[PDB]
């Protein structure tokens, strides 16, 4: 951050905030281009993954550069254009969260974006680490997610209804469905069990129906289901609450 002795001081720490804010900027364009087209072709897939990297990456850097108390560096990121790329991935977690969701080819991207959020908000974690009682790091962290509101609430509310499918999963009003462990049962069966659980509202309903893959029996394994989702939404959620 400070060379101290060295003639001239070049602050290595704010230079890497301004290219990941650089990098948000090619990846939020690089969703909008994709964002009207349904599917996700093979070469737009691969840059996904390509740029998810380096910003993982880039994330891990910013997040060791301030793991540690380290009241100089963590005030530093604090008066940098940082929070302007924290609130422009939120944007983008929060909408190709629910658009590869739906498909079932874009599988492996989905959990590629689902590591990136996960190194993002315990990146968001460092941050607060000997946080004090009304902090200047807090209270312009608190200025983001109220800038943010939105896509927090839609990232909120979709960890919030596959955090829900484990107990409609593991109850018995679902084995009685599925009494055999066989572990599949009909997309009839799931719709029966959703409207019977009544916690569930209907679009919530058909948008699940929406995520899930069919074969041609109509039957997809609920072991897997509830395990594809569920997972990353136990894994990040606990870090976001």
């Amino acid at each position: 951050r400070t060379q101290t002795g060295n003639n001239t001081t070049v602050n290595i720490i704010i230079s890497t905030v301004d290219y990941l804010l650089r990098v948000q900027e090619s990846i939020s364009d690089f969703y909008w281009y994709y964002s009207g087209k349904d599917v996700i072709d093979e070469q737009g897939q691969r840059n996904f993954s390509k740029a998810i990297q380096v910003a993982k990456q880039v994330f891990n850097t910013l997040t060791e550069y301030i793991q540690g108390p380290c009241t100089g560096n963590q005030q530093s990121l604090a008066h940098s254009r940082l929070w302007d790329a924290v609130v422009g991935f939120l944007h983008v977690f929060a909408h190709m969260q629910m658009k590869l969701s739906q498909d079932s080819s874009q599988i492996e991207l989905l959990k590629e974006l689902m590591d990136l959020q996960k190194d993002m908000v315990v990146m968001l974690l460092s941050m607060l680490e000997g946080n004090v009682v009304n902090g200047t790091i807090g209270k312009q962290m608190v200025d983001m997610l109220v800038e943010s509101s939105n896509n927090v609430e839609m990232i909120l509310k979709f960890f919030d209804m596959f955090l829900k499918l484990k107990d409609l999963t593991s109850s018995d009003t679902f084995k009685e469905y599925d009494p055999d462990g066989k572990g599949v049962i009909s997309k009839r069966d799931f719709h029966k069990a959703m409207e019977s659980h009544k916690h569930y509202t209907q679009s919530e309903t058909e948008f699940l129906l929406s995520c899930a893959e069919t074969d041609e029996n109509e039957t997809l394994d609920y072991e897997e289901f509830v395990k594809r989702f569920h997972e990353p939404a136990k894994d990040i959620g606990f870090n976001v609450a």
